[PDB]
């Protein structure tokens, strides 16, 4: 399905650091399986395509007549084996549109 | 200065998720408890973000989104999911780790035009 901010999703296999629930940087263990995270970010601009819905651009479909918008990454907490123990860490889970304005 | 979301969200620690959709589309059972994932035993819970359920205007779950140009676009605020590894079950109680789906955000979808 088509959205207002084009998302790009994947498996993060090399995350070694992350900011935890307290605002601090914690070491992310490389394995436990082997420790992965499912991450979601915004699409980056593409020179053949252009137009809206990308990474730090105006969101597809918003009315430019009344609004100024921006696709930005949204974060959530995932349980992670860190350093040693399970800690909640911030990972990118979506590209959401924000209306910062009132054109 | 006063940033508004296009779709309103509600986040929180879910401690009652008992079912989920796994990575391949199957519905599985999600356990409340995890016996030995760490060095120690622990309670299984998730950090989820889903749409707010609402007359009083748009930007609510199932509704049109805030700030979308209603002239050209049919839209809708819907939960969007990410995969997380979780202790689950399937056969008659055959437990194991599975990548499953959780609500990670409420996003504005563009249905047509
Ligand atoms: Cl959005």
């Amino acid at each position: 399905e088509l959205a207002v901010c084009d998302a790009v999703s994947g498996w993060v296999t090399d995350r070694r650091t992350a900011v935890d629930l307290r605002g601090r940087e914690v070491e992310v263990l490389g394995e436990v399986l082997r420790q992965y995270f499912f991450e979601t970010r915004c699409k980056a601009d593409n020179a053949e395509e252009g137009g809206p819905g990308a990474g730090g651009g105006g969101c597809r479909g918003v009315d430019r007549r009344h609004w100024v918008s921006e696709c930005k990454a949204k974060q959530s907490y995932v349980r992670a084996l860190t350093a040693v123990g399970w800690r909640w860490i911030r990972i990118d889970t979506a590209c959401v549109c924000t209306l910062l304005s009132r054109t």
